[PDB]
């Protein structure tokens, strides 16, 4: 008939690599895992590969707000958000976006629509931020509050927009 | 019975990383996502990892044509495509192909078939372009129009061919 | 009707790349593979990409214990584990964890809970270990046994905890 | 009712990135793809990421034999395989294996089994080859034919063995 039983996938392994040696009784053999476990492991591992190739507001309130909450809070001068913090979070936001999405938007516009100007500006900041975020940050720090908060607002709008169409 | 409800996966997270902190009510826990969402996220994340390890015609018309449309347009002297532009797009095309596919084609040929010569040329350009695209581009810029447009045409033919067999 | 038969996926390819040339009769065409095989291959390949971007207790007993067994054994002065070995294994453990998980834990705490202090310490070690494990290791080697074994114990507790909630 | 129809995924995109701009009528939206297509794309993309992070017998006969056929052919002095070629192919074979698999084998052995010696040798070559294949190759070229062919044979045996258990 077979064995009564099969071994379940190891939860440590689903998150990366099990560090428990032979002491461990769960399965570490991908050929016997159900698909869901293998799909979950792939997402943990992709996060790890991506983090380990990255180049270089950790407190409780900032974490709960996230980069978006911090940026929204700076624009409304609430929650005690400095301009320094808002400029780091902005780099983080720009790293999360990608130009190719701005470009699909950009080409849905009537010619010399004013929105084409804002797109190309955000696109420009993504590229710069990709090259060197530390440079890019400084650059945001020199912008006057009013214009900074407007660029930010533009970026957040596009961020949301891309994700809900 | 359980709860009446389960949380849906977060669309921001499906595209990368949700930047909305604790403010966000959607699921960010891969163990509770349905498979489709996890498969979609993997493709967004692979695109990101691949882009962030790359080394270095953005206008509306070029974007709509794509690298292939630009290359086809240069060969027919339409759409206002410079030789410079056609040589960049060609590098982009060569980055998208891979030698191993030319080689499976190459070994379907009668010995000293003339097609073996063209394959080994494209293969040669992929390798060069991999090493340094900027060098490779210059090299394409010095080729005479007639021969350039023929090499291009060869590359596009193989590109299409690999994808429809 | 079709052919009586389809080719099965190649087990070498499921693990990476088949090195058997045309001599091989199994399928190497991902369009004809069943989903399970493609999910298994992705996990082998992600392990390979991750290993090939990493920067730099191999014996039988250590391997069976794993990094966790080694660390648990040092704390109880059994199994013949040196302080050197325990500090390498600790780096390996810290590479396997990620800060973002400590931070989700950290924000479940009453303000000035003593546990917040320990979290921020582990978080601090992950970041350091990420920067340079060799530096980080030395740093662990200078800590006095009693405190080392306590930091270790904290790390293992969090490791287990993250994985079973 | 909905539309009569849905767009099929783009075969170019399944293999990487479609370079056909807006001219293209197939779907490039991963949210509407069926799972199989998304699983196939992930394997093409993982191959690309892996190739683009690699560091540095292309002829018809060699390609058909593959690295394994070349190595088997050298050992039997057939097919016109030089010692140089056999040493490159050997590096390629060593890149495809991974130590962690030799180690699971190694710990299935009675103590001071002679097989433990051979494992640790192969393991040693993988690590060296990982560090610098060009160095590692030279090193294989200096080994005397008889011993080379024996090391090779050991490596192939383990390669096959790992894959069929």
């Amino acid at each position: 008939l077979g064995s009564m039983s099969r071994r379940n996938p190891c939860k440590f392994e689903i998150r990366g690599h099990c560090l428990n040696g032979k002491r461990c009784h769960f399965s570490h053999n991908y050929f016997e895992w159900p698909p869901h476990a293998l799909l979950v492991r792939q997402n943990f591992m992709l996060n790890r590969i991506l983090k380990s190739m990255d180049k270089s507001l950790d407190r409780t309130e900032e974490y709960a707000l996230g980069v978006v909450g911090v940026l929204e809070s700076y624009i409304g001068s609430i929650n005690n958000i400095t301009k320094q913090s808002a400029c780091v979070a902005m780099s983080k936001l720009l790293t999360e976006l990608n130009s190719d999405d701005i470009k699909k938007l950009r080409d849905n516009e009537e010619l010399n629509s004013p929105k084409i100007r804002v797109y190309n500006t955000v696109i420009s900041y993504i590229e710069s931020n990709r090259k060197n975020n530390k440079q890019t940050i400084h650059l945001l720090k020199r912008l006057p509050a009013d214009v900074l908060k407007k660029t930010i607002k533009n970026t957040l709008d596009i961020h949301k927009s891309i994700t809900i169409n």
